[PDB]
């Protein structure tokens, strides 16, 4: 039993990451195959932070411009295109540590694990989510950049998020690994806002399914609810709306617990109204919304 | 910017797990060097988990009893010896995948990263702490067994634990990679629950740190406080004591804060004797014990490995 926000383990990523410099910048790569992905913003100067051409400055450059180290070993970069926001380095050599992977865009809600790197070294490894805002909460220092997501399935790792800034609200943004932004953020320094944030309504009430599996109980109540009443109460609470998708995924967990989802959708409309009165549920004092419902079979069912 | 619980980065680790198999029970051993290491309750079958003699047990087993298995690649077993709680197995080929590695015993309030295993594959990992009632509230299923605990300094692995069995609340029990146990827990099925627990002052310190920062401020008061005091209302709440040691150990991040560590002793003793009025430090509403003083310089700077 217990239930720990877990994340994936990190070694088929570790074997993957490299440094790569352009002038005075440094930051991390991704090597996979013979192609070294990384953010296209290692190529801009001080200068130019605010409106970079990154067109016009990427073919200014060399293939010797670009230093690219894995681990002791220097590589040899014989090519260089731009996909969207992704640089994108040939080498000579194809990583022999490769795994099985692929590349995935994901959507709010669903979570993955992020190995923090520095220097092309890996620092650390957590689990966190795509908040409805495309932003995420990370942890990530001056350097950080290139850092990726990915979740792991069976033995294959699927790359879903690389790491380009930081923004004023000291939340997190980026790209998937074909260079396309989450959410309607750009690579430049120009003044730029995430919305307002919301709370991933269907993650709350599978990890409420959670907690009835591991026993815990004393939230539940004898009310139902329609799914547009739940709504129009839970966006007062800055939730997100629930849909009918949403309603069918958690159709698993309504069974193993015997609970029906609008059922526990009114639970969730009490524990808004009421707060915990001192109370935990599976260890947290606030409503947790990091756990998918694919999560929560993974770890408990 | 940002702080979240991070574990440790876990490929060294990944490539020491197999699974063992000893008649109709199947876990997790760790291969290190021509030796595997897995909990010495693999012998056990039904009959004999109440009340087992674990020395007649083994001698009674034969190396070809034991099923050694490194993914799909089966490791002919040719000794097997018993240390305390642990089953050591030697194997006919050393892991060439073995980090530089070392084994010690940690003390309650440190903190360590797991890597949960299931029929030797790898699953997950997080960090969770050492109760001070010799405990950690852990994440394991059936088959979880002999899954490890690390840290990792340089390019050195430690590790401090090993996975034995579950207690009725739902935390875990285990022991260092010698078998010794951690806190007074037997491997057998008896009734057996965990101590009364309390909460790490010092992480929880650390914790207000790092929070601090991360330019979370509104905790902070104008008032200092004496080791002394502070320890009466910590024991008044259930709070480990603070040692002139702990605070010696918060030096780095008080100088870099400019909060004197019984200038934070007063923001805590506040928030025990208060609560926090509605709101949260780091996006929790409860005051997390996790994060050591080590961990929290860790993350802030930037350390790999
Ligand atoms: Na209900
Ligand atoms: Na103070």
């Amino acid at each position: 039993s217990g239930f720990r926000k877990m994340a994936f383990p990190s070694g088929k990523v570790e074997g993957c990451m490299v440094q790569v410099t352009c002038g005075t910048t440094t930051l991390n790569g991704l090597w996979l195959d013979d192609v070294v992905y990384c953010p296209r913003h290692v190529i801009c100067t001080s200068e130019d932070m605010l409106n970079p051409n990154y067109e016009d400055l990427l073919i200014r450059k060399s293939n010797h411009n670009f230093l690219v180290q894995a681990g002791n070993v220097q590589l040899r970069v014989i090519g260089h295109s731009m996909q969207n926001c992704v640089l994108k380095l040939k080498v000579d050599t194809a990583n022999p540590k490769t795994p099985k992977y692929k590349f995935v865009r994901i959507q709010p809600g669903q979570t993955f694990s992020v190995l923090a790197c520095y220097n092309g070294s890996p620092s650390g490894v957590y689990q966190c989510a795509m908040r409805p805002n495309f932003t995420i909460k990370g942890s990530f220092l001056n350097g950080s950049c290139g850092s990726v997501g990915f979740n792991i399935d069976y033995d294959c790792v699927s790359f879903c998020y690389m790491h380009h800034m930081e923004l004023p609200t000291g939340v997190h943004a980026g790209t998937d690994l074909e260079g396309n932004f989450y959410g309607p953020f750009v690579d430049r320094q120009t003044a730029q806002a995430a919305g307002t944030d919301t709370t991933i309504t269907v993650n709350v009430l599978a990890w409420l399914y959670a907690a009835v599996i591991n026993g815990d109980r004393w939230f539940l109540n004898r009310f139902t609810t329609t799914l547009n009443d739940f709504n129009l109460v839970a966006m007062k609470y800055n939730y997100e709306p629930l849909t009918q998708d949403h309603v069918d995924i958690l159709g698993p967990l309504s069974a193993q617990t015997g609970i029906a989802v609008l059922d526990m959708c009114a639970s969730l409309k009490e524990l808004l109204q009421n707060g915990m009165n001192g109370r935990t549920i599976l260890g947290s004092a606030l409503l947790e919304d990091e756990f998918t419902p694919f999560d929560v079979v993974r770890q408990c069912s």
